[PDB]
């Protein structure tokens, strides 16, 4: 339907901007293939990439634009099939920033998972409104053998399930947000075997969940699909239920934009106007054999046209369109212009990056970042095979990290080698593959290893650190932050940009007391420094640069230079010299560096590793096979349920003790067992390990190998 896309994405009130998002296998990419196949868009598509059809995964979002009649009316559906491995969250992300609807797919057998309340929550987050499909139906209907009434409720403690979630997520908003099966706002099919029904359908078509038992039960899929298809049912819930940028692009602004709202710029925004100024979120950046870079993004003003000019955020040149179009699947369909309301592909901004303002005034207020979090916790170092290809690989390395801003690319300078550090060990072989298939450099990688985290056990202090001229003392204790506490800091709660009395409330609403609520002086990462001293003359012009010490530590601690988290360090008392000339950055850094780290080693200083939660299901007959393996790599059995022939494992391990799990799964239950993994958070390890897991750091980074001492730090 090329010219009714062309004709249909100058009307944003016929545009529905949306996304499909799920836990991992619950049938995201069947559903979108066949959305497009009931559609007459195409004849597994959107997992065009070679090992996304290897290895049965979603690895990148992908893009493509759908017509739907309804009512009378086309409609233009820009969809994006977003990846469900945990590994490839920032896809999810990226992808809920570019759209305002989303349908979220929930697996009718296994029901709603944790990656499930992570899309969810990720979606809610950027004001983009959920409908629920839930999918496998067919399963549930031949495989548990269950009556109308018992099918009823199983999908109607989804149904809840899904709602619990968005009413603890967005309280006042619920009541719009709610899903009501007899409202229409939830459908119930098999993606797979093109088939969907809703309440509001079965009313409309005269048939029951009875009929629909039967038509499975009698091997007649085939003809409840002509009777209730899949696109059908779906794509009018999303018409129907699913926003358009008219509506939708105010509420998106509240969230993406600190701008002046009553701006000229914040009206067309709000307007979809493709008369104003041009305003384009940079989501996504990728590579194409013919357009080559490609910028991904979503356009809430003005108009994109070959040859326009539009300036990048924090970048002083402007940058030149060279082609506009949109995503189907694998290619991208280019078009005279495209106007605001609409997800497109551009080629020509050299400079943007994800999370770009692209912008024709320079001054234009930025969009907000595309959050990250989830810091980096698998880690591989790379090298060029041949050593004419060093400069093409740090070109290449740039590129891949520019394209996928989950991984964090160093190098090692006690090596000259890179280091990849990304979200697991999936992540790290695909991008790897990335680097020799696609960008065409032989590399040679390590095993892939666990980054650690440093931390304290207990109390210690006051621990005296001293500058090198002897003539500035810093008196430091050490502890650990409380749960409560720590929590606040990572979810972001309190902030020293924050004001004083609030952030003071909060914390002693959390338990810290009085004296060191208001003593807080800085964050950074999981940790906090605390000033607990009074009337120390020239400690103010001198507390910045003790602060950069605690920072420099806390990059990398005294043990082993993995990160520090969960500290609390205080300054119990100090003294600096009179003159300035004796008491700059040379003098106070050392000293306060020192007695942090001194401190640290004299309070029970350990390593933390990551820790993945992993749960499985199992057929009862291969439920031994799949015991054993999680048991043997010393990780712990959580709690387990049966739900007929079926067991659910849950477990937790160390990241490092679960490389290669995927393939053992397998074979130890004959492929039989579904498994899924999340992070679950750093945990300490063996009491009895740590002296030969530091010395094993220190050695592959090329530290000095031998168990440092308060000595060396402290004189
Ligand atoms: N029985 C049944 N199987 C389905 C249905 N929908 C998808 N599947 C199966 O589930 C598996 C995963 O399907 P897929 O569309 O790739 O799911 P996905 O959520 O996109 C996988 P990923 O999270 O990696 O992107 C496939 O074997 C597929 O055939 C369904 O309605 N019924
Ligand atoms: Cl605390
Ligand atoms: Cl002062
Ligand atoms: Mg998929």
């Amino acid at each position: 339907m090329v010219e009714r896309v062309t004709t249909l994405m100058d009307k944003p009130e016929f545009i529905r901007n949306i996304g499909i998002v799920a836990h991992i296998d619950h049938g995201k990419t069947t559903l979108s293939d066949n959305l497009l196949a009931g559609a007459g868009m195409i004849s597994l598509f959107m997992d065009f990439d070679e090992e996304e059809q290897k290895r049965g995964i979603t690895i990148d979002s992908a893009n493509v634009s759908m017509v739907h009649e309804y009512e009378g009316k086309e409609y233009l559906i820009n969809l994006i099939d977003t990846p469900g491995h945990v590994d490839f969250g920032g896809d999810v992300t990226r992808a809920m920033r570019a759209v305002d609807g989303a349908v979220v797919v929930v697996d009718a057998v296994e029901g709603a998972m944790p990656q499930t309340e992570t899309v969810l929550r990720q979606a809610l987050r950027e004001n983009v409104v959920p409908i629920l499909f839930i999918n496998k139906v067919d399963r549930l209907i031949m495989e548990l053998k269950l009556t109308p009434q018992d099918m009823q409720i199983r999908l109607g403690a989804v149904i809840d399930k899904i709602n619990k979630l968005i009413k603890g997520m967005k309280p006042d908003s619920y009541d719009g947000l709610r899903l009501d099966a007899a409202v229409g706002k939830v459908a119930f099919g098999s993606a797979l075997n093109n088939w969907a029904i809703s309440v509001p359908f079965m009313k409309k078509t005269g048939i029951g969940f009875k009929e629909v038992i039967e038509y499975c039960m009698e091997d007649q899929q085939q003809k409840l699909a002509e009777r209730c298809p899949l696109h059908a049912v779906v794509n009018d819930m999303v018409i129907r239920f699913l926003p358009n940028p008219v509506q939708a692009q105010k509420e998106r602004i509240k969230v993406i934009w600190h701008g002046d709202k009553g701006s000229e710029i914040g009206k067309s925004m709000a307007n979809v106007d493709p008369n104003g100024k041009v305003a384009l979120m940079i989501t996504d950046i990728s590579t194409d054999p013919h357009a080559g870079e490609v910028a991904t993004g979503r356009l809430f003003s003005g108009t994109l046209e070959r040859g326009k000019e539009v300036y990048i955020s924090g970048m002083p040149n402007p940058n030149r369109i060279q082609q506009v179009g949109l995503f189907m699947g694998p290619e991208r369909i280019e078009v005279d212009r495209i106007t605001a309301g609409n997800i497109v592909a551009v080629t020509g901004l050299a400079d943007a990056i994800v999370g770009s303002t692209a912008s024709t005034d320079k001054a234009m207020v930025p969009f907000e970042s595309i959050r990250h979090v989830s810091e980096p916790v698998v880690t591989v170092a790379v090298e060029a095979k041949h050593m004419k290809d060093l400069p093409k690989l740090v070109e290449v390395l740039r590129q891949v990290a520019k394209e996928d801003p989950t991984l964090k690319v160093t190098i090692n300078q006690e090596t000259g080698e890179h280091l990849l550090a990304g979200m697991g060990e999936l992540h790290l072989e695909i991008v790897a593959h990335r680097i020799q298939r696609d960008k065409h450099v032989e590399i040679t990688t390590s095993k892939p290893l666990v980054v650690y985290r440093e931390t304290v056990s207990a109390h210690a202090g006051p621990v005296e650190g001293k500058s090198p001229n002897r003539h500035n003392r810093f008196y430091i204790e050490i502890e650990p932050l409380q749960p409560a506490i720590f929590e606040l800091v990572r979810n972001g709660e309190i902030s020293m940009k924050q004001q004083e009395v609030e952030r003071r409330d909060i914390l002693m609403k959390a338990g810290m007391s009085k004296e060191e609520a208001k003593g807080i002086t800085h964050i950074s990462e999981n940790n906090i420094f605390i000033d607990m001293t009074k009337g120390i003359q020239y400690l103010n012009e001198t507390m910045e640069l003790v602060l950069e010490g605690f920072e420099e530590v806390i990059k990398g601690g005294p043990l082993s230079r993995e990160p520090v988290m969960g500290l609390k360090v205080k300054l119990m008392d100090a003294k600096l010299h009179e003159d300035s000339i004796n008491r700059g950055p040379a003098q106070v850094i050392p000293a306060s560096r020192q007695a942090i780290q001194a401190a640290m080693l004299m309070a029970g200083a350990t390593l933390l590793e990551p820790f993945q939660k992993v749960f499985i299901h199992v057929p009862q007959e291969q439920m031994g096979g799949a015991m054993r393996e999680i048991q043997g790599r010393r990780g712990a059995i959580l709690d387990m349920k049966t739900e007929g022939d079926t067991t659910i494992i849950e477990a937790k391990a160390p990241v490092a003790q679960l490389f290669g799990f995927a393939g053992d799964i397998r074979s130890a239950t004959e492929g039989r067992a579904m498994w899924s993994t999340e992070f679950l958070g750093f945990e300490p390890i063996p009491a009895n390990m740590l002296a030969e897991t530091v010395m094993g750091i220190r050695q592959r980074k090329g530290l000095k190998l031998e168990m440092p001492k308060p000595s060396d730090f402290i004189s």
